[PDB]
C-alpha cells in the first residue's frame, strides 16, 4: 500500500512502524487484517 494508506491504516510512518519491536509490529498487522 501506498505511504497515505499506510498513515491511514496504523496512524504512523513507516519508519515509525519499524521502530516498534517485532511483536508489535506483527500484532498491528493481525490487528488491521494486513500482511
Ligand atoms: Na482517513
Amino acid at each position: 500500500l501506498s505511504d497515505e494508506d499506510f498513515k491511514a491504516v496504523f496512524g504512523m510512518t513507516r519508519s515509525a512502524f519499524a521502530n516498534l519491536p517485532l511483536w508489535l509490529q506483527q500484532h498491528l498487522k493481525k490487528e488491521k487484517g494486513l500482511f
